DNA sequence: CTAGGGTCCTAGGACC
DNA sequence: GGTCCTAGGACCCT
């Protein structure tokens, strides 16, 4: 009753495609993020950046003062939706069976596939051989018998690489895994696990399910299960975006509602516009707006409300610009729009 | 020196 | 006791 699983990873997706688009890129420390000005991070790197530490999520102040000739690039997001349709029709040829997780990255489930004589490691290597003939990007893969074990794989051999593990190797590879590499396993999770004696799924082993239960609510059951191998999610393929939502960090925190308001009659045109695409008539669930204060708090009001309406997102900032801003400064307005449940 | 796009879980009170 | 409404926050991707 095993399964296939594959994982698929495009490589430094948004460096990869702006070396393609560019090869003046390919072999200087490149980065997509907002600048130092902007108060930006990176959103990712190439290879001869992340030499120097440049991340994902680092503040570009720090990517710069790791990276000083780091070249700066915005982002063309046309273009990296453009190379993801490209990819989720590639995995279309090979099974339905697709559910992506991002831009760049999806499963497979080729349990009941028949191409390479229902190889999944041959499948993965001509997936990535054929991402690499028709979008000159290169993507890494993981074949695994569940879903998380197959992103880790994927994440292993990177880049232009891939790693496999059969059935006969999960406990092995289980005993000295580190919790933090199970996605949805985050830094203050890690942290907390740390703090109690339990580093990878070998300790966790060891641990009583009722006892983790209570410690962790379902958190606990997850944690209990993929310490061993357990992880029945089906890979869906029918997943649907339940939300839009728009939001800048100015590069100086605000202080007068004036400007907040200002900044809202820019945001609103970009939520309508992308409402539109998805939903013509605007009609929505809730509505809502979001503020970030100098001391890093964030909160968000939203309500029911069936159509994307502006004055009503002016209203609502203002109130909560009166009723929790407590004289801070504020470095993030956002609109929020929920979508209607089909 | 801390983004912008999202998903999902928890939790209390309202409402049934 | 279910379900909805709302807020907060951990976490995912680049
Ligand atoms: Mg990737
Ligand atoms: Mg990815
Ligand atoms: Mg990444």
């Amino acid at each position: 009753g095993s399964r296939k699983i594959i994982h698929v990873d495009m490589d430094c997706f948004f460096a990869a495609v702006e070396m393609r688009d560019n090869p003046a890129l390919r072999d200087i420390p490149i980065a997509i993020g907002g600048s130092r000005e902007r108060r930006g991070v990176i959103s990712t790197a190439n290879y001869p950046a992340r030499k120097f530490g440049v991340r994902s999520a680092m503040p570009t102040g720090m990517a710069l003062k790791l990276c000083p000739h780091l070249t700066l690039l915005p982002g063309r997001f046309d273009a990296y939706k453009e190379a993801s349709n490209h990819i989720r029709e590639i995995f279309s040829r090979y099974t339905s069976r697709i559910e992506p997780l991002s831009l760049d990255e999806a499963y497979l489930d080729v349990t009941d596939s028949v191409h390479c004589h229902g190889s999944a490691t041959l499948i993965a290597q001509e997936i990535r051989q054929t991402i690499f003939n028709e979008l000159q990007l290169t993507a890494s893969a993981g074949v695994a018998p569940v879903k998380f074990l197959a992103k880790i794989a994927s994440d292993m051999n990177k880049p232009n690489g891939q790693f496999v593990i059969t059935p006969a190797e999960v406990p092995a590879f289980l005993q000295t895994l580190p919790l933090a590499k199970i996605p949805g396993v985050g830094k203050v999770s890690a942290a907390k696990l740390e703090a109690m004696g339990l580093r990878t799924c070998g300790d966790v082993q060891k641990c009583d399910l009722v006892m983790l239960l209570k410690r962790f609510g379902k958190f606990g059951r997850i944690l209990w299960e993929r310490s061993q191998g357990i992880d029945e999610r089906d890979v869906n393929s029918e997943r649907l975006r339940k939300s839009v939502g728009v939001e800048r960090t100015m590069a100086e925190d605000i202080h007068h509602w004036s400007e907040c308001e200002a900044i809202i009659e820019r945001l609103y045109p970009e939520l309508e516009r992308r409402l539109a695409k998805v939903k013509p008539d605007l009609l929505i669930a809730r509505q809502g707006v979001k503020l970030k204060f100098d001391d890093f708090q964030q909160t968000t009001q939203e309500h029911v409300w069936p159509r994307l309406n502006k004055a009503d997102l002016i209203a609502t900032a203002r109130k909560t610009w009166d009723e929790r801003r407590g004289g801070r400064g504020v470095r993030l307005v956002g609109l929020h729009v929920t979508l209607l449940d089909p």
